[PDB]
């Protein structure tokens, strides 16, 4: 079976838009109708025409898309597809946190559970999390999951940073070390180095840019050739995009499980089956839809 052909059959048959992120399987960014990070998936999930909505990425991104569009149907090909980070943070973390500084506004990054963004007053993504946390009226903010995009955050606004939870953090951000940043400068003494906010503050300090995907893929024309301090899947992202430029990942190995869940073959079942429907409970829905659009209308 022609995988590709028989999806793209079936994206005409149920009126589907594939929306894919960056770290997805390059045969997977190959068939998507739109790839981004979490906060272009974010608002592209605002201006979807389509009745259908194939989700290749994790949960928590589905969880968003469906619920900036209630009333389409949103597919998720693998339940398996799971954030490990965002599920680190539990709504008993967040009211523990409310009771201590009832007047913090509580932001959260985008990778958490709906539930969660239900108890939100603005959520955040890598690529605004400064930029919002700057506005907010207050010099305190409860933040989470990740405590080095919340240490980034920190030393960015200069605002005092109320982490939620403990130690959340992304496996695989996590694998970069200094050591990485030695091997990366010896193996390509003309590159610069592109540094994703999860990873360790030690690493944040030696990138020439710090910065979500989405900003990795705005800010590659100021340089010919990188060194890419994230997800593997990015670097072949970045040389589709910049065939004459030259990307090399820092590590091989830094592989998202969950993203990877994902595959051709359970996007052409996803569609064929109409599965794995995403769904949010109304009320988490609309508490967490007023925190997405509060973000959007933040930039
Ligand atoms: S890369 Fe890390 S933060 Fe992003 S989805 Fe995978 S586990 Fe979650």
């Amino acid at each position: 079976m022609d995988l590709v052909e028989e999806i793209l059959r079936l994206k005409e048959e149920r009126n589907a838009i594939i929306l894919a992120h960056n770290y997805q399987l390059p045969e997977v960014q190959d068939i998507a109708d739109f790839i981004g990070d979490s906060l272009e998936l974010a608002r592209r999930a605002t201006r979807v025409d389509a009745d259908v909505i194939v989700f290749a990425g994790v949960d928590f991104m589905a969880e968003t898309a469906k619920i900036l569009n209630p009333d389409k149907v949103v597919l998720i090909p693998s339940r398996e597809a799971t954030c490990a980070m965002a599920n680190m943070l539990k709504v008993e973390h967040i009211l523990e946190a409310k009771r201590k500084y009832p007047n913090a506004p509580v932001v959260l990054y985008v990778n958490s559970t709906a539930e969660a963004k239900a108890y939100a007053d603005v959520t955040v993504t890598s690529a605004n999390a400064v930029e919002v946390v700057k506005k907010l009226d207050s010099d305190v903010v409860i933040f989470g999951p990740d405590k080095n995009l919340a240490h980034y955050v920190a030393k960015m606004t200069g605002k005092k940073i109320i982490p939620v939870p403990s130690k959340g953090h992304c496996y695989v951000h996590q694998k970069f070390t200094l050591d990485d940043v030695e091997r990366a400068k010896k193996l390509h003494p003309n590159a610069k180095l592109m540094i994703h906010p999860e990873c360790i503050p030690e690493v944040q300090e030696k990138a020439d840019i710090i910065a979500s995907t989405g900003g990795m893929i705005k800010r590659a024309c100021e340089w010919d050739e990188w060194v890419v301090f994230t997800e593997r899947e990015m670097v072949y992202r970045l040389r589709k995009l910049y065939p004459q430029k030259k990307f090399y990942p820092a590590r091989e190995d830094a592989f998202c499980i969950g993203m990877k869940a994902i595959t051709l073959k359970n996007i052409y079942e996803s569609l064929k089956d109409m599965k794995y429907k995403v769904e949010v409970p109304e009320e988490i829905a609309r508490k967490a839809r007023k925190a997405i659009e509060r973000m959007l209308e933040m930039s």
